[PDB]
């Protein structure tokens, strides 16, 4: 290799977004200002399209590049991703949630997301601490059944009931107020940072965020859940954390965000750095120790592909198991692969919402 | 100078689901009446895939836009193709006519392009929970081919999810549900719903026969429409409870010699297997000509239809399309696979489902499920 060079592929808006870019850039620089240079590739996805993922992809392979990350908010898009990045034998690195099918695609990818039975499995803890009780699921979609799928079948079983209810309309007030009919104390969100935002504004105006009530949020972007006017002394709304915050980059990657965010986006306030952003910045790293101990031991070279061609990289499957044997400390915290490629040897820190902020109430560990 | 539509097919030349004879004899038929004036005669393009792949499916739409078509059918049994060919559609303007379960989960973006003549997923579900309803809303177990079965039936998943009753769920290894079953049969449950296609299901219950598995006390209900055709000589009893759905009119005066013909086919190119009846994709694709037909016929007594050649690499659009879109979504046609509506959505409406048993003389029909009811 002359250059280190990977593709990311992005959702993400670049003004009032998640800063992804730069988070990759980032990373880039700080690895580079420590041989051969990093470079990151980046290629834009206008919308949640697996056709159009596809020329994304003819466009990438062509340019010999070593992995592919993301997209990290576009499920269909970034399984078309694995799909292809298997057949030509190059890492996917994910940095999302898998929305959330693949046996034949178990050798295609790494993903520093957590996996969907350890999200269920987080969320049962928390259950459990509650003394198991039945619950009401609001889901931003349908796909929340496969993502939750451990949990669901987990109710499917027990003698606890759980109501299912889908926003599917812009206002979730009308289905607020049929969870408190029903009398139910705990309420389950699954949806992303904003619709999770909208859902307890409104349950707030309905007078559901009292004692009486308690929220489980599902979405990694709880510590950038600002909630004043929702949050009151007496509610209970718990959900989860990756970050590191003792990390040594942590304070100039919130900053750095933060001078990026008010340079370009005047209509909205910085709330914090976004999980996604953490997680392109990991898989930088993740992805160039993985090469440079791959290169210790054998000669990589990188080859134009073409996506329709049968050609593959025959080092990527020499590449995937150095990806897998990975141990690194990042802004997500401890990073190890199993043999799902799915993160194992972590934890989540579990976060209560208060007046000021929030603040940890316990760990889960996926171990 | 005349109404065109191109079909792409993923169906065998021989031994398969006769989709390309369905399509010619749905031709033959309109083409047939006899009308003075003597309306434009109905030719329908058909195209072969050899494999479910963006790259082979994009070539062929390539192939397809410069023939100027009104509408584009199939294929019927691969989704990730179905959904290639919606995108292009899509982009073009020309209508996308759907014939086989819908991609789980949804594609949202497409979902303007489309018209399907295959039940909606929630009306799969429905059907599935009416059974249930006569079984007195037992506790079941759930066999599932793919992990998407629990999106697929949302609605019965949820319904168990606050009922007193249990579901397990277990879902297939991509050749031996075997193990699967045994837990099943340790659970004690009757009441098993096999969510497959035919082969699979067929397989299923084969293995649970092989385990004695489709004795009196279990009750099986199948998902998959070409219930009919699975034949399971020597694995159904008179005492087996083997349930499931079919879609064919079998009073559609067509009925009777569209099955004759789907058969000297296969008795002449088959001498092997024994012709196991119509095919459900073979009717769809039968029914979605006439439905083609009747938009188009109807958009066209108001302005006059041009149709020219279009390109893969071309920004233009049909100007038809969006137009003819409307005309599908509102055409009514009683078809081999029953009455044929739309909703605002694309999905079928208005029809019914018959509920059939299977038997050792074949399958017993055994009620009936209403869309609407
Ligand atoms: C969070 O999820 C919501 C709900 O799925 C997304 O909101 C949709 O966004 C699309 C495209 O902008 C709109 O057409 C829909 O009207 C929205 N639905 C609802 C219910 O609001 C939203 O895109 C996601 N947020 C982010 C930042 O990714
Ligand atoms: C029914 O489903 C099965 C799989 O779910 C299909 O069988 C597949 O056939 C091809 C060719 O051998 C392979 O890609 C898979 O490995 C097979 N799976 C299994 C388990 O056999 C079968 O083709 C489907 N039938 C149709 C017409 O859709
Ligand atoms: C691979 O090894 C060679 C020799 O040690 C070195 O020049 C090259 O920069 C290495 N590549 C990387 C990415 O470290
Ligand atoms: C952004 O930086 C400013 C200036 O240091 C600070 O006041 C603000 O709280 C920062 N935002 C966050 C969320 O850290
Ligand atoms: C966070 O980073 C610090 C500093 O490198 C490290 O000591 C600690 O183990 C990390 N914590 C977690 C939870 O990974
Ligand atoms: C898990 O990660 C920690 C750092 O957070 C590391 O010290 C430890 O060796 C790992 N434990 C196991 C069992 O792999
Ligand atoms: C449209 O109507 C005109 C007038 O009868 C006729 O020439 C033509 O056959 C029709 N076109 C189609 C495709 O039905
Ligand atoms: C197919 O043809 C055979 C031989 O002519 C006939 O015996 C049989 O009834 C037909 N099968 C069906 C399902 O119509
Ligand atoms: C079946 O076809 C007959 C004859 O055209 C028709 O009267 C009847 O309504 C159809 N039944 C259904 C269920 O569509
Ligand atoms: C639904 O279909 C039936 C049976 O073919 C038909 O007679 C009727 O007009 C339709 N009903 C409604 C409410 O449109
Ligand atoms: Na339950
Ligand atoms: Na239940």
């Amino acid at each position: 290799l002359s250059s280190l060079r990977m593709a990311a592929i992005l959702d993400d808006q670049t003004v009032c977004g998640r800063g992804e870019r730069l988070a990759l850039a980032l990373a880039r620089e700080q690895i580079n200002g420590i041989k051969a240079r990093v470079e990151v590739d980046i290629f834009e996805l206008q919308r949640d399209s697996q056709y159009e993922t596809t020329d994304t992809m003819c466009q990438i392979l062509p340019k010999g590049v070593v992995s592919v990350l993301g997209p990290s908010s576009s499920p269909a898009s970034a399984s078309t991703v694995s799909h292809i990045c298997g057949e030509k034998e190059i890492p996917h690195i994910k940095v999302g949630p898998e929305e959330t099918p693949l046996q034949y695609l178990r050798f295609a990818s790494v993903s520093l997301y957590p996996s969907n039975e350890d999200v269920s499995l987080a969320v049962s803890r928390i259950l459990k601490s509650f003394n198991y009780p039945s619950a009401s699921l609001i889901c931003a979609k349908a796909e929340c059944l496969l993502r939750l799928e451990e949990l669901v079948r987990g109710f499917l079983i027990s003698k606890e009931t759980l109501s299912v209810r889908m926003l599917d309309s812009r206002d979730p007030t009308p289905l607020l107020k049929e969870i408190r009919d029903d009398k139910v104390s705990t309420i389950i969100i699954d949806a992303n940072a904003s619709i999770s935002h909208l859902v307890l504004r409104k349950a707030s105006e309905l007078g559901m965020t009292s004692a009486f009530y308690k929220y489980i949020l599902t979405t990694m972007d709880f510590p950038i859940l600002h909630l004043d006017g929702i949050v009151e002394d007496s509610s209970n709304i718990l959900g989860f954390s990756m970050f590191n915050t003792s990390h040594p980059f942590y304070p100039e990657f919130v900053r750095s965000l933060n001078m990026s965010w008010r340079e370009n986006c005047e209509a909205s306030t910085y709330p914090g750095p976004a999980l996604s952003a953490a997680l392109m910045f990991d898989a930088v790293h993740v992805v160039v120790s993985a090469v440079r101990e791959l290169n210790r031991s054998q000669e990589i070279g990188v080859k134009p592909l073409a996506c329709t061609s049968a050609n593959i990289w025959p080092h990527g499957t020499s590449l995937m198991n150095y990806l897998r044997m990975v141990e690194y400390d990042g802004l997500t915290g401890r990073v190890e692969f199993n043999s799902k490629g799915q993160r194992t040897n972590y934890t989540l820190r579990i976060l209560e919402k208060s007046r000021q902020g929030h603040r940890e109430i316990g760990v889960w560990y996926s171990n």
